[PDB]
This record gives structure tokens, C-alpha cells and sequence, in this order.
């Protein structure tokens, strides 16, 4: 039922060997026993040797009580009393620390379960059960002052704990740790506070001393120091101290006080320790403060490595290496909302499993279904009997049986598909937030050409300023890019920004839109919680030219640091219009510095300015393409002829209103006149719908 | 915070690879032991304590670094300035160099400005009043906040450590001040913008902090206070008299000093400057670039229109060699860490590569 | 993603927001249903999913000794402790009141967006427990009928969860 010794195993196989010696059908406990007697070298075979039970005297039991021996040897199985007894063997093992189960497992496990064969052969042998648990037991075994009280756990003990050589690398955060020390050396601030966004590494600084005291390089009097860690037994252990003090106490999570002694390391965040010294001032004095810089990217790779081995435990990992460097570099910068050392690790373990479920995830789930009602209309015939009528049946439940195994033991066929490397790793990701990534970027202008009509002049100065913030080139604390687009309404100022964010960001509706109608007056008290609802959006402010003077001062600070206080920018795209061109690229220009403070517009990645029939034609089409969508979905087949969207542009020629009465026009040429026609009963829904032009006029089609 | 960071520096030569190397020793001679190997051991253990000796003589060799490791002063102003004299007067004698440096055209400006606080911070003025009280006249955009600035950087250390208010904030008989930033910071360039705009009760205010350098309860015998106006703008002596008919004599006079604020080839200088600033934040992303002067020429170009001057430069150089590169390296025409050179060829901009 | 966010080590313990509704504690069931048979990591495997004053740290402290306990809420904290291990049920606002604690909040704990079921999903939940609703003895059926408890609720009134409506118009 797993995996145990060869000793186990052979042990085991060894009862079956005794199954058919004797011509009985199910191997029970009774057989298990003489399994462990008749391999004669395993603990469990020992163990016998000593109560006064050799083969001779049991078998002779055994013998008395079922001898020969219908040779039957139908290819057999268990008893469900035995099977228990595995079960068990299993059990008396994970009460043992032994990673796998063997002879004396199995010995053990039959105790347990002593109702049953063997049980009784010694029951009958003169063996009571506890004298049996007892000579196994005794051949296995294992592997101080003032502790005595301390020494619960509450609350172990970091330094004797790592003098036993047990102790792995570990890394630091290495001048994190001397810090630890200046402060527990004092008699000033003494007692240090471990400030730092929580985890991991802050446990492992102090894991450190202990490191550091035992072996052995230290200072003002620290030697033979343990640090230890973790009501009704509370200020109890706390008295061993008083009375013998080599001992600094790790805390997690409250002060019994420095009524003396008491050498502690806080545990504690860069607000939970202003929950201490306000109401002072056993801060300013005992305890005392230090940070944990989030711990070396290098460091931090070097760091899973070590527990690599040890999450082996799910299978993957160990490896990849190439699998790791993602997890811990994908954090620093990518969001980029925890700590340098946590965040990575928490990623494996997503795929830490992500991998092993999407492992046990064919179509051979119906077989399961009929095998069932076959068993069920076995047993219904048997308890009617109806045997032949059914025993017909059990041999046939029983060919389905051994059919789903080899897809299910065919099944180590899966095993092997999983193997560590990044493959495993990443995939992991594409949740959490390169060829055709970068070929988005290249080809940014065939991109954003395809979704923006006209308008050249402004894409290409927005490809190529992303593609250079996107390459290394501008500073990351600042915003992927800041723009201004000036120019008429309904050019594509906003669909520009759409097409940005689906292109860059992946969805063309990850923008924030903020109207600064909205913020005209000293109340400009922005915007920050959209932003950090997402922090990776085209952030469009419409009409700057609006705001409060004030409000630059807000934006200009984030122009310059991409972040306000305390929200982050560094991966908006920030794209601000206005009408400062408008009525008009020099006369331009110029209106611009006029209506905007300098400081500003020169903190501004770019000025984007935005200025054909084919375009207009274009827009109808992306507008009438939404809807033919939007009506497929009730049932409602259309599409426009060529012919009919340039006619429907012509409705948005006149340079003074531009495109926005094609919206309008789309409804009122194409919605519109679709009911009324679908209304006078001349198109039955569900044929297909075609919009034309005639003799200059608009014409409606059929042809299903 | 001393009082072990000593004994510390102590506890820290690269000998640390000895013991790194006496462990595969080990190991060989111990896991030979279990396969035996013995006489394989026997040289194996000797030529380990061969090694452990030689460790632990150069390990105690370390008493030394013991004998060696004081107090004196030096290791205290560390542990100051880690909380916020010939280069201290220095920066004094030569202030004017350094305030120059930072600071353009503006040389009336600068030397009544270093004068002041060189008299000031050499025991001559009363050190309950601030270090400095200026008022600053001029058109926008000369250099008037820019001195500010390069004062604090000179005289307090931090381009950074200046409280800023803006009197547009203060023109009702709502003027109840600022103090907070002051007790945050009481070493700190004080600058108000704009004090033409203030509520004639604000001068009663800082009239008492000009007299007594103190409000009641904060400190600025430690500040270098600044305050702009456009009073003379649109404009030596047709000016001192605009300002006298606009500001109280009684606040004018208590103020030690007021200041009055007054080519391709820059240009270029300045596209350079911006342009190493870069070079140096790629190089720590293993990302070497280099322009060739005929390129920082082409950049500047764009900062000639008399109209907006150089802000456009910053812009124009993330467009035309951040952008730029990354388009080249993500298009795979730059294999990374080589050498990247921008450079123009006829009258366009061109990449190259010379690793 | 739910087991997601349980096969973890960092957000260890997984918290549900959306209306309440949509008898998120519904979805909790499931993994009794797949940790048993059978498909989840062997990292999960051989553990029990539970719900819910004198009797305060005592049955506690009867846990964390045994670590193969998952646990169900809504509505305390002695978090991250032991393997004191969550799955939270609590309104679209109410978390922000508790991360708003923060900031073990925002660490062990946390969440995922409770869908108002697609209305046609909604039909479906409806009829499995159809035939157990004869209980008031007129189901099962008419189907024709239940797709009306339902349809009129996601348009028509209109101030609940997809699932909950229906079954009360039923009722």
C-alpha cells in the first residue's frame, strides 16, 4: 500500500509465500505474522525471537486452527482485517519519526489492531498483547539546569539547538545580524527590537546570534548564551531566569517586564513598535529598534536553494534554478508590495502544488460510472441468489476492474511528465500578474495603428517614448510614461489611451478616468484609491487645463517621484488632455506655455499633438463591428457592406463637429431602422441581415 | 552605538577561505574513513591539521586587529551626520565656487549671499536671530528658489532639508503659521514664496522671528530664511523704492540683506550632464552606452526655441536614446553588455557596437 | 483558487467576499468533495473541513494539536499561530473592515471574488435540490416553472445574489 523496507516488503510478499504453503484463499493477520517470524532478520523477526515464539511454535498454532487448503490460489487477496493492519503499520511509524515503515512497523501495527488471528495465537501462546509492544519497543531508541523550566516549547532552543552541528547556511541579512549585537551589548538602549516588514527573514536574524555565539566569534561577554523562542503556566517558567541568566528570549507577537534579567529580541512592525513608546518609555530605554532591509536579490536566490530541497516535497522541486530566478525577480520590481526574501518563496508554492493538482487532473471517468451499478446489481442478485446469475456478474464487475488500473497505474505515465525546471515555475505566475512581448513593443506602431486611425504623428511619439522607458533608459521610480494630448475632441485622444493599456497592460479597460471638471476649486483632495485598486493602468485625467493650480503641485510630484503619501505611479502610463491647442505645432506649442506653470510641462516625458475620410470610415467600422457583436449574442446576424459605413462617415465630415455624431448616426442609420424593419415584419430574425447603399440611399438585404 | 561597533570591527583576512577548504578535507578523510582508505586517511588527517594549525595561527593572528582597535571626535560627527574645520570652513571661504556651480549668471545674488552668512556664521550677528534673513527680487525663474536649494546643500547638507510655503495660502486675517515643518526640521532653508500676497498680520508674526528668531514656543536661530516677491520684476533703484512702498519699513530693515536677481554651446552641456547621469544608472544595469558629442548636438537642438528653453531636453533624451534603445535591444539588434554608442550619421541618429 | 491560496506558504488562508448570497458557504463543500476523491496536491491530502463561550482555548488548544484542520467563517483572531488554518465568508465591505486591522490581515488571511452565479447555473442548483424540496410536497418540477424563480430575479427585483432570489420565490 506504499513504500517500506526491502525487510518490509519482503516481509510482506513473505506472507503470501506462506498464503498457498498452507492453500488458504486470503492471507489475513495470521499470515502477516508468520511473514515477520520467517524472515527471521528484520527488528520484528528479532522481536518474536525473544517472547519464545519461532516458526515452530506458531505455525503449529496456525496449523491448529485452519490447516490445508483448497489450492483454489484464485489469484488472492487480503483479509480487511490485515489491510487494517497495514493501514496501521503506516500509523505506528508516523509515531516514530521514521520516514518509512519496516519489519517492526508491521509488528507494531498488528498490536494495534488486536482483534484478529494472530492476536489470538498468542493469546493462546501465552503471550499477553503488551508484553508483545514491549520487546519491540525495546530495541529502537532515541538519537541541564535552570532549562528545565524554560525548556517547554515554549519555546526551544536556538543556540544549543544549532551547537548540535544541525544548523544549515544560513544567509542574511549578515550585517543585519551585527546590529542584533551592538544593542545586546549596552547597558543603554539595551534590549534590541527587530523592526522590518514581517516574516522571514526577521526569524533568521536571530537564528543568527545563536549561529554566531556557538561558532564562535563574539564579544562583550555573550559565551555559553542560549536564545530561546516562541497563562496558566506563565510567569512560572520565568523564575528559572532570576536564578541563572544565560539566556536571550526571541519573542513573537505584552511585558512581564525587566523587573531584571530578560535579554529579548522584538519581533514587531515599522508601526507595531509606536505601539510600545508612545505610552513609553521602557522603549527609549530597555528594548531598542532596527530594520531588515529586504534581504540581497542575489541572497535571495541563494536562499530557496536551501529549502529547495526541502519543498522537494510536493515534486518538482529541486530545480530549476532557472525556475527560482523568476520567483525572486518578478517581486522586487513587479509588484513590489512585500519584502524581497517572503514574496518569492510564497510563488514556488503556488506552483509549489499548481503543478501536482494540475497533474491529477482521460474521458475514462463513464467506466467508473457503469463499473458501479455492476457491483450494485451484483450484490442485489447475490442476497436473491441468484448465484450463477451474478457470479456471472462478479466476474464481470471484475473484468472492468483490472481495466481502469492499467489507465490508472498507467498513470506513473503522469508521474514522469513532472521534472522541475522554470517550465514549471512561471506558468505559476501568469496569475499573479520574451518574444511576443517584446514584439508588442517593436511593432507597438502596427499595433496601436490598428485600433487608431490617423493620427501617426502621435503614435509613433508614444511607441517609441514607451519603448524607451520600457527599455532601461528612464528612470522606474517615475511613471512608464507621462503625455499630454492636446488637440479637437473625438480625434482618439481617449481611444489612444484604450488601445495602450490593452496593448501594454493587456486590457483595454485597465484605465482610470478622472474628469478635472471635478477639481476646479481648493478642494483638490485626490484618484489615489482607483490606483491602488489597480496600479498598473493608463491613468487618463481629461482636461487639465481645468484644475486648481494646486493640483499640478499634486501631479508634479508625481511626475517626479511616480508616487504620493503613500500611493505608487511607477507603472501607470499617465496621459493628461486638454483643448490649449484646439482652436489652432509652433502656435501651439506656445498657447501651452502660457496656460501651464513650466515647471510642469517640463517634467512631461512628451506633448503628443493630435491633428481623413478613410479614417472616419475606419471608426464607423470598429463602432459598427461592437455592435454586430453585441447583437450576435441575441440572435441577430448583421454586417455592413463597405459601401454603407463610408456612407454612414459622411456624417462626420464637417471639420467643426468631427467624428463624434457617428455614434449617433450608426444608431439612428443602422438601430433604428433595423427595428422598424424587423417591426414591419420584413426580416425574420435569425436570417442573416445585410446594410447596403442603392442608388445613393440606404437598402436593407436578406440572405440566411 | 559605539560602545561595541568598535569591538565589532574587530570580529569581522579573506582567510575566510581556509576553513572553507579544510572541510572538503574532511569529508575526504572522514567518508574515506568509512570506506577505508585508512592509510588513505593517516596523510589525510595530517594534511589536515596541517591546515588547522595554519587557521588557527592566522586566526589568533587576529589579536591584533585587537591591539589595533580609540574615541576621538571623528567617530562621533559620524554618528552625527548619520542622524541627519578646513572643508567646513571651506565651504565657507569658497562658498561663491560652490554656490556658483549650482547657480547661473546670478553673481550679485551669490556674493551678497555668501558674504551675509559668512558673517553671520563667523560671530558677528546675534545668534539668537536665523542664520540669514534675505528677500529675494526678481522675475520668475531666474534662480531664486535654485539658490535656496544650493544653499541648504552647501550650508546645512541636503539639497533637500528647505521648508517651503506658498503666501497665497495666507492672505486673509486667517495667518496663524509653517511652525511644524520648523520644529521637524530646525536646520533647513525657510522659503516663502511670494510675500507680497501675505496678510499684513504675518509681518507682525515674522517680525518676531527676524528680532528674536523665535514664536511662542519654536526655534530659528538655526534657519536661513529666504522669501521671494515680484515687487521689483517688472522692472537698483527704481526697484528699492517699489519695495519700500510695499512692505512696512519697520520689517524691511530688520532683514540682514536684499538680493536682486537679474547659448547652443549650454545646451550641449547640459545634454551631456543629463546624459552621464544615465550612462552611470545603466551601467549598474550591466548596460554600457556612450554619446558621441556629434549626438548630444542633435539632442540639444531641441531646446533652442527661445520660448521653452531646455525643459524639452530631459524629454527628447529619454525619445531619442532611452526609447530608442530599448526598441534596439528588445528588437535584438544589441546583444546587451556589449558597448552601445549613439552616434548620428547623415544627419540622423545611428546605434553601434564595439564591445 | 481556493486551493490555490491554501497550497501556499505565504497568503497561507483563503477569505470569500461578494454578496452572502450567493450562499458562498456553498463553495466550501466542494473541497470536502475533491480533497476526498481525490484530485488536490499531496500536499493537502488527509485533512477536514469544519464550520461555525466558557468553552474558550480549551477545544483550541485540542487542535493545534492536530494539524490536519481546515476551518470555515463569517462573522477572534489567534492567526497564523498554529495551524490555525481559515477559509473566511465575510461581506464585500466587512473585509475591508479587518485588513483595515491589518496587518496579519492583509499576510495570512486572503481573498477571492464570489461570482452572482450565471443565471443558467442558477436553474441547474435549483433542480439538485429540487427533489428535495418535495419535503413541501409539490416538487419536483415544474421546470418551466423554476426558470422563472430565477429569470425574474436577475432583471426584475433585483436585490439579492443570482441563487438566493429563486429559491425564495420557490419557498
Amino acid at each position: 500500500f506504499g513504500r517500506f523496507t526491502e525487510r518490509a516488503q519482503k516481509v510482506l510478499a513473505l506472507a503470501q509465500e506462506e498464503a498457498l504453503r498452507l492453500g488458504h484463499n486470503n492471507i489475513g493477520t495470521e499470515h502477516i505474522l508468520l511473514g515477520l517470524v520467517r524472515e527471521g532478520e528484520g527488528i520484528a523477526a528479532k522481536a518474536l525471537q525473544a517472547l519464545g515464539l519461532g516458526s515452530e511454535k506458531i505455525q503449529k498454532e496456525v496449523e491448529s486452527l485452519i490447516g490445508r487448503g483448497q489450492e483454489m490460489s484464485q489469484t488472492i487477496h487480503y483479509t480487511p482485517r490485515a489491510k487494517k493492519v497495514i493501514e496501521l503499520s503506516m500509523d505506528e511509524a508516523r509515531k516514530l519519526g521514521h520516514s518509512y515503515v519496516g519489519t517492526e512497523h508491521i509488528l507494531l501495527g498488528l498490536i494495534r489492531e488486536g482483534e484478529g488471528v494472530a492476536a489470538r495465537v498468542l493469546n493462546n501462546l501465552g503471550v499477553s498483547l503488551n508484553k508483545a509492544r514491549q520487546q519491540v519497543l525495546q530495541l529502537l531508541g532515541s538519537n541541564s539546569n535552570a532549562n528545565t523550566p524554560t525548556l517547554d516549547s515554549l519555546a526551544r532552543d536556538l543556540t544549543a539547538i544549532a551547537k548540535e552541528d544541525s544548523l544549515d547556511p544560513v544567509i542574511g541579512r549578515s550585517k543585519e545580524i551585527q546590529r542584533v549585537i551592538e544593542v545586546l551589548s549596552r547597558r543603554t538602549k539595551n534590549n534590541p527590537v527587530l523592526i522590518g516588514e514581517p516574516g522571514v527573514g526577521k526569524t533568521a536574524i536571530a537564528e543568527g546570534l545563536a549561529q554566531q555565539i556557538i561558532n564562535n566569534e563574539v564579544p562583550e561577554i555573550l559565551r555559553d548564551k542560549r536564545v530561546m523562542t516562541l497563562e496558566d503556566r506563565l510567569k512560572k517558567v520565568m523564575d528559572e531566569i532570576r536564578q541563572a541568566g544565560n539566556i536571550i528570549l526571541f519573542i513573537d507577537a505584552k511585558p512581564s517586564l525587566a523587573r531584571g534579567e530578560l535579554q529579548c529580541i522584538g519581533a514587531t512592525t515599522l508601526d507595531e513598535y509606536r505601539k510600545y513608546i508612545e505610552k513609553d518609555a521602557a522603549l527609549e530605554r530597555r528594548f531598542q529598534p532596527i530594520q531588515v532591509d529586504q534581504p540581497s536579490v542575489d541572497e535571495s536566490i541563494q536562499i530557496l536553494q536551501g529549502l529547495r530541497d526541502r519543498y522537494e516535497a510536493h515534486h518538482r522541486v529541486s530545480i530549476t534554478d532557472d525556475a527560482i530566478e523568476a520567483a525572486v525577480k518578478l517581486s522586487d520590481r513587479y509588484i513590489s508590495d512585500r519584502f524581497l526574501p517572503d514574496k518569492a518563496i510564497d510563488l514556488i508554492d503556488e506552483a509549489g502544488s499548481k503543478v501536482r493538482l494540475r497533474s491529477f487532473t482521460p474521458n475514462l471517468k463513464e467506466l467508473e460510472q457503469k463499473l458501479d451499478e455492476v457491483r450494485k446489481e451484483k450484490d442485489a442478485a447475490v442476497q436473491s441468489q441468484e448465484f450463477e446469475k451474478a457470479a456471472s456478474l462478479r466476474d464481470t464487475e471484475q473484468r472492468l476492474r483490472e481495466q481502469v488500473e492499467d489507465t490508472k497505474k498507467s498513470w506513473k505515465e503522469k508521474q514522469g511528465q513532472e521534472e522541475v525546471t522554470v517550465d514549471d515555475i512561471a506558468m505559476v505566475v501568469s496569475s499573479w500578474t520574451a518574444q511576443t512581448e517584446t514584439d508588442k513593443l517593436l511593432n507597438m506602431e502596427n499595433i496601436l495603428h490598428s485600433r487608431v486611425i490617423g493620427q501617426d504623428e502621435a503614435v509613433v511619439a508614444v511607441a517609441k517614448a514607451v519603448r524607451r522607458a520600457r527599455a532601461g533608459l528612464k528612470d522606474p521610480k517615475r511613471p512608464i510614461g507621462s503625455f499630454i494630448f492636446l488637440g479637437p475632441t473625438g480625434v482618439g485622444k481617449t481611444e489612444l489611451a484604450r488601445a495602450l493599456a490593452e496593448s501594454i497592460f493587456g486590457d483595454e479597460e485597465s484605465m482610470i478616468r478622472i474628469d478635472m471638471s471635478e477639481y476646479m476649486e481648493k478642494h483638490s483632495t485626490s484618484l489615489t484609491e482607483k490606483v491602488r485598486r489597480k496600479p498598473y493602468s493608463v491613468v487618463l485625467l481629461d482636461a487639465i487645463e481645468k484644475a486648481h493650480p494646486d493640483v499640478f503641485n499634486i501631479l508634479l510630484q508625481v511626475l517626479e517621484d511616480g508616487r504620493l503619501t503613500t500611493v505608487d505611479f511607477r507603472n501607470t502610463i499617465l496621459i493628461m488632455t486638454s483643448n490649449v491647442g484646439a482652436s489652432e505645432k509652433d502656435k501651439v506649442m506656445g498657447e501651452l506655455k502660457r496656460a501651464f506653470r513650466p515647471e510642469f510641462i517640463n517634467r512631461i516625458d512628451e506633448i503628443i499633438v493630435f491633428h481623413e475620410k478613410k479614417h472616419l470610415t475606419e471608426i464607423v467600422s470598429l463602432m459598427s463591428d461592437q455592435l454586430t457583436k453585441r447583437l450576435k449574442e441575441q440572435d441577430l446576424s448583421i454586417e455592413l457592406t463597405d459601401a454603407a459605413k463610408a456612407k454612414v462617415a459622411e456624417e462626420g465630415v464637417d471639420l467643426e463637429y468631427g467624428a463624434r455624431p457617428l455614434r449617433r448616426a450608426i444608431q439612428k442609420h443602422v438601430e433604428d431602422r433595423l427595428s422598424e424593419e424587423l417591426l414591419r415584419g420584413n426580416i425574420h430574425k435569425g436570417q442573416h441581415i445585410v446594410l447596403d447603399v442603392e442608388d445613393g440611399e440606404f437598402v436593407v438585404k436578406t440572405t440566411a
